[PDB]
Order: structure tokens, then sequence, then C-alpha cells
């Protein structure tokens, strides 16, 4: 769920607002760098989660399915007794915190104007 989804991104960079294109609700046009790259992609994991014939989520949204996971040394771990539809959510989470602590954080794109450079 979105609220395990910030807990993770906090387990894999230790120690939120809009930025780029991609990170907040919705996006449109172009990412504007690697970070707001991690974004796009998550965005479009869920895409393709909704599209999962076999999975359904409340008010077809994927970020009120909760999931089980657990954080060692900012090692992410989705419990595999999670069912593939929140398997699937997981790993869309996990790789994006992933994504988001290997990726340089341009304080220049921090709420962009996405009306007009997006
Ligand atoms: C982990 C990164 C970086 C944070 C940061 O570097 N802050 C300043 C600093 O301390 O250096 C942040 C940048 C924008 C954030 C995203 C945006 O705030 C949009 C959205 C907000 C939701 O509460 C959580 C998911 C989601 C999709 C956030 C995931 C975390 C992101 C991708
Ligand atoms: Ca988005
Ligand atoms: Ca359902
Ligand atoms: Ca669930
Ligand atoms: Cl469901």
């Amino acid at each position: 769920a979105l609220w395990q989804f910030r807990s993770m991104i906090k387990c894999a960079i230790p120690g939120f607002n809009n930025y780029g294109c991609y990170c907040g609700l919705g996006g449109s046009g172009t990412p504007v760098d690697e970070l707001d790259r991690c974004c796009e992609t998550h965005d479009n994991c869920y895409r393709d989660a909704k599209n999962l014939d076999s999975c359904k989520f409340l008010v077809d949204n994927p970020y009120t399915e909760s999931y089980s996971y657990s954080c060692s040394n900012t090692e992410i771990t989705c419990n595999s007794k999670n069912n593939a539809c929140e398997a699937f959510i997981c790993n869309c989470d996990r790789n994006a915190a992933i994504c988001f602590s290997k990726a340089p954080y341009n304080k220049e794109h921090k709420n962009l104007d996405t009306k007009k450079y997006c």
C-alpha cells in the first residue's frame, strides 16, 4: 500500500513533495532525470498491475493494496506469502525504492511546473 511504499523507500534510503514529471499523482510528457524515470517506471508498473486480468484493486488503485514486506540492512524483501496481485505491487514498490536510492536528487526539479516542462 502507499503507506508501506513510504517505509520501503526509507528502508532503501536510510534517513515528500512532487518531483519531475512523474513523481506525484499521474504524470505527463517525458521524465526529466533518473529519479523522475524511476517514478515513471513505477507509474507504468502500476499501470501493468491494473491490466492484470486476474487482479482488480479497490477503487482500481494499486496503492490501496497492502502486502507483506521486510527490511534488514537497507535490503528489501517481499514476502513470498503475498498473493500474486500483492507480489506484483510489492515488486513495483521494491524496484522503485532501489531505483530511487541509486538515483541523484536534482533540487531544481522539486515541485516542477509540469504544466510547462512536462
Ligand atoms: C526518495 C526520493 C528523494 C527524497 C529527497 O532526496 N529528499 C531531499 C533530501 O533529503 O535530500 C523522493 C523524490 C520525490 C518523491 C515521490 C513524490 O513525493 C510523489 C509520491 C508521494 C507519496 O507520499 C510516496 C510515493 C511518491 C511516488 C514519492 C516516492 C519518493 C520520492 C521519489
Ligand atoms: Ca506518478
Ligand atoms: Ca479485487
Ligand atoms: Ca492486501
Ligand atoms: Cl483485491
